[PDB]
């Protein structure tokens, strides 16, 4: 069947946080539907495709968001049924707290059209970067604020907590001026029950324009009841709640994992630098210790290991691999006939020519780097 | 004070998943430090800046990663101390399950230099897109697999669970050939204990090359004890465990405040099919017949010169620096803006620039969730 739907994101900050593939698919699209919240990004989109319709006009005062979301999705699928290659655009990540994207893709799939979502940079990604925290340490809980209340979602006082849509608690509608967030007190009551009146809450707004600074204002739970503070929390506000304390290691698991043998007890409180700047009364960890200093001393005599594989490729091969990532029409051709496409690319080496015809990951990477005398695998664990 | 450190990401799929701002900062850098795991992306970066060093060479067989990570961070901050503007590059999101970026920035921050991280597209972002799930519904738990076991982190059977680094449970070092993931069974035991033997677990590997398909294989917890299946789990493997059931509403809270949504989670066990066009949907679709923009709706109405300059600030890191360094001189230096546009750039306030670019009727909200 002719016709496809691809949904892409623009990221949070104006223009700069759009990915290269999102841009290339927008330019190649036959018609574009977008929902963005900054004018420079909107104007930028209109420079890349002449046949765009702004989905934001389907919100309205006192109109259920469900009705808006249903309308948005059908407009996209209508152009798919006419056999056209359609691109939908939502700011941030288009599948993160976005109802209409999943709806439209699922309909297109069930009806038999090609359908794919390309990921983007979400508001939580911005949060990790600007607050300088990692979801790995000590885990991350992510909830919708109203759902968090209505279905009593468990807190974990030892992990990160991220809450979206704190500016429209219990509110199912839209209003152009703003929300009367008069049920905000119900969230605050729950956070006090779970965390205590003096536990920190960080009010986070990622910068939308390139020259702006983010807001990273630290409050207590109790401070959130004061009227002048509550009204600063709006439609682009997210909360970050840091852990209350550190969870103890399970002795039986350390033994089963063989990190310690039969009779040994782990070094409690061994903390990895750096410490969470937001956790209350978290102590200072020293960036340089004897163990750190000895690792640094080896930097003097360090040379590349034997089995380290430096990149060794060609202009033709780099160019074609770049082209596949940035040229959707070239990618479709290669996927149509791996061999035929590879035969038309000039100046590849024989090993390059065989790797491209196969297209397998193992063959091409061996083709593009130098092999130390010893099939080659993939390991990127920096966490 | 002179010297800065900017850390950026490349996303997961080669090249295409890099952000525009990541590219411009790489090109502008005095020195570039990169850590990527695909060859096309490495080659692409090396064309865009001519002073790069590959950090990957500080791993080694049998070497603790903590030693490598301290080395990676020290290499960068030493050049910052010389007063240089340096950018570090890590694949995916440069702050998601990556240790040395925070360390290097924290050292730089302690010594008084400007230090910033630019976000990228993580493997979890790819998971949501390829598995067609939304973190909003019904919430999402994300853990490091070894931490999950050692600290006995709580599960929630009604929310999404995502586990990173399942291919090296309990392994603190590195090897070029591969991990012998022989403690994987302790993790499988925990999953059986929490969800039961027949609950689904989807093994996910996002495509790294643009022509590749993702791995999206659905297995029961019990099949993960077969040898031939366990060896499939490697250094780029992530697990998604879907919810077992739907949690009841709090009857107290619903009234204190003033049936499933299509579509259903395809991966949940024993969850019924939903109708996409219920009658309430069809009435909203009926509203298609005659619709116009609302009265307070603000259509975009800007100029080429204005759109161009705001774009330049997003795509030219030095121009941004010049603007931030001196609002007054830059705004007046730009030709062809109207009187309210140049004044709006001199101000820099969010409200002013927006008024200059949008038609306001006679008189920031983006909730699609
Ligand atoms: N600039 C910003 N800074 C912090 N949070 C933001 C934000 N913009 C939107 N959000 C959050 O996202 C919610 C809207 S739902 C849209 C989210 C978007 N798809 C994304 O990828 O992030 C808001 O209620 C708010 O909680
Ligand atoms: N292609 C892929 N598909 C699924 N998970 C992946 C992946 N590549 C890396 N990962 C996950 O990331 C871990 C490495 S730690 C690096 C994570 C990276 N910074 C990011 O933003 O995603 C791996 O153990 C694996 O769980």
């Amino acid at each position: 069947k002719a016709g496809s739907l691809t949904i892409v994101g623009t990221g949070i900050e104006s223009i700069g946080q759009m990915t290269l593939q999102a841009l290339s698919y927008i330019e190649a699209a036959a018609k574009v539907f977008y929902c963005v919240i900054d004018p420079a990004t909107e104007a930028f989109i209109l420079t890349k495709n002449k046949n765009c319709v702004d989905l934001y006009q389907y919100y309205d005062n006192g109109k259920s968001r469900l009705n808006t979301y249903t309308q948005m999705s059908e407009l996209m699928v209508r152009e798919v049924r006419k056999g056209l290659d359609v691109v939908g655009v939502f700011y941030g990540h288009p599948g993160v707290f976005v109802n209409p994207s999943h709806r439209a893709l699922a309909i297109a799939k069930s009806e038999g059209y090609r359908a794919r979502m390309l990921p983007g940079v979400s508001a939580e990604d911005c949060l990790f970067a600007d607050l300088c925290i990692d979801p790995s340490n000590p885990g991350c809980l992510t909830y919708e604020a109203s759902d968090f209340l209505i279905r009593d979602r468990p807190v974990s006082i030892h992990s990160h907590l991220v809450l979206f849509q704190v500016g429209c608690v219990g509110i199912a509608d839209f209003n152009f001026t703003g929300f009367d967030n008069n049920k905000f007190g119900v969230l605050v009551d729950r956070l006090e029950q779970e965390y205590g009146a003096e536990h920190p809450v960080v009010h986070y707004i990622a910068a939308m324009m390139p020259h702006q600074d983010p807001v990273t204002d630290k409050y207590t739970v109790a401070q959130l009841r004061e009227p002048e503070i509550a009204k600063r929390v709006g439609g682009v506000s997210t909360f970050y709640i840091p852990p209350k304390a550190r969870k103890a290691s399970n002795l039986d698991i350390i033994r089963r994992l063989e990190l310690l043998p039969a009779g040994q007890v782990p070094d409690k409180k061994a903390r990895i630098y750096p410490a969470n700047q937001w956790e209350p009364d978290v102590p200072e960890v020293e960036p340089y210790r004897p163990s750190d200093q000895a690792a640094i001393a080896q930097l003097a005599d360090h040379a590349p290991p034997e089995q380290y594989q430096p990149l060794a490729t060609s202009k033709a091969m780099s160019d074609v691999m770049t082209k596949l990532a940035l040229d959707p029409k070239a990618l479709a051709d290669y996927k149509a006939d791996h061999r035929a496409f590879a035969q038309s690319v000039p100046d590849l080496t024989p090993q390059e020519r065989a790797a491209l015809e196969l297209g397998d990951s193992w063959a091409i990477r061996c083709a593009m780097k130098n092999m130390p005398s010893s099939v080659v695998g993939v390991i990127g664990v920096i966490g």
